[PDB]
């Protein structure tokens, strides 16, 4: 990529670690593969262990910021999504948000550490090799601004998201493929081999405002956020969605994907046709009516991202600012950058270039 910004010579960052992630060896891995990249680079360090939900969340809110010059988050995409979400429910979030990220990738579910990489220009590597990557982008210290989505649940629970939000076959395997955590990656290739032996399909409607379509006038009332970025694309969802929004015909799908950038893992290159404007992310769905064949086919070839060379009539990509998915029947089970999300429904909208991250 090209930076908008640079880490200053020397800095301290604080090293936000689970030691239960990459099979337990998470720590051994930064002990070899990252602590003598930041010696040679004048990077100081303190490691801070985080091994249960929230805590990252709770440090990161109540952090003196000051102190750091960036935080290393090594873990992957749930850490990632943690320590973000724990930022922008600070008070004082306008800035906290400011302070550069660095994603380090540990075992699996590293998506946007995949995507970093990336952008730096390198080739589509993994585990040891993808870990050192990212480190070295760290060490030339190169910052961008990143899109973040904002999303609000039948619940009224409003989240952020730094990667994506799954719903159907993508979701479900994400869940199921937790009882095969030890087999690292290909956890989601085995998942989605048995998911696709027993297909279902899922019932739901689907509503998004494309770029093309985001005129001068907001809608007259939006969504009354408490504390955060005002959401002036999304109306409560109780109200029906705004005219001028793609109300999507079909209601049968087997997967919907909302991601804001090029890879969904490390070995999956789900975005091929570019990175995403400002305020801008991408939008996939999959129809009921696509054989089992061609869903394997389609992601086999997202290895090496040639799988919209297929040009399958069941798959529609839209680039998108904004979507609204309601699920038929119960509550859905969704994967919110790889973390677990029931709910009765979800919307959201993209917030442009908000927060910074070390890239190439
Ligand atoms: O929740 C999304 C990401 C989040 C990461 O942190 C962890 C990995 N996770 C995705 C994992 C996953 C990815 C894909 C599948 N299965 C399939 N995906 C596809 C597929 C086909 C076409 C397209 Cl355009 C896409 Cl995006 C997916 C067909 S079968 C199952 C699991």
């Amino acid at each position: 990529a090209m930076g908008s910004g640079v880490l200053p010579r020397p800095c301290r960052v604080l090293v936000l670690l689970n030691p239960r992630g990459g099979k337990g060896k998470a720590l051994q891995l930064f002990r070899s593969h990252v602590q003598p990249l930041l010696a040679e680079a004048e990077i100081s360090f303190t490691l801070m262990l985080t091994e249960r939900r929230n805590h990252a969340r709770e440090l990161v809110r109540s952090e003196e910021l000051g102190r750091w010059d960036a935080l290393v988050v090594m873990s992957g995409d749930g850490l990632m999504h943690e320590v973000v979400n724990g930022l922008m429910e600070r008070p004082d979030w306008e800035t906290a948000i400011q302070k550069p990220l660095c994603s380090l990738p540990a075992g699996s579910g590293n998506a946007l550490a995949a995507s970093l990489n990336h952008y730096a220009g390198y080739e589509q590597v993994t585990n040891e090799d993808l870990l050192t990557n990212c480190t070295l982008l760290l060490c030339r210290r190169l910052l961008s601004p990143m899109n973040l989505l904002s999303l609000h649940t039948a619940s009224g629970l409003r989240l952020f998201s730094v990667l994506s939000l799954a719903w159907g076959f993508i979701a479900d395997v994400d869940l199921e493929s937790e009882k095969y955590r030890r087999l690292g990656e290909m956890r989601f290739t085995l998942g989605t081999f048995l998911r696709l032996a027993a297909l279902r399909t899922y019932r739901g409607r689907l509503a998004y405002l494309p770029v093309g379509r985001v005129g001068s006038k907001t809608p007259a009332s939006p969504v009354v956020v408490q504390q955060g970025p005002v959401d002036a694309h999304l109306v409560p969802l109780e109200e029906p969605v705004p005219s001028h929004w793609t109300v999507v015909p079909d209601e049968d799908f087997v997967l919907v994907l909302a991601l804001l950038h090029s890879h969904l893992g490390s070995e999956m290159f789900a975005a091929p046709m570019g990175r995403c404007a400002a305020g801008v992310m991408h939008l996939f769905y999959v129809r009921a009516g696509v054989s089992r064949a061609m869903l394997l086919r389609l992601f086999l070839a997202m290895e090496k991202g040639r799988h919209m060379e297929y040009e399958c009539p069941y798959l529609v990509y839209v680039p998108v600012v904004a979507f609204r998915l309601e699920p038929k029947d119960g509550k859905g089970v969704f994967a919110v950058d790889g973390e677990l999300m029931v709910s009765e429904a979800v919307q959201g909208q993209v917030h442009p270039n908000y927060f910074w991250m070390v890239s190439g």
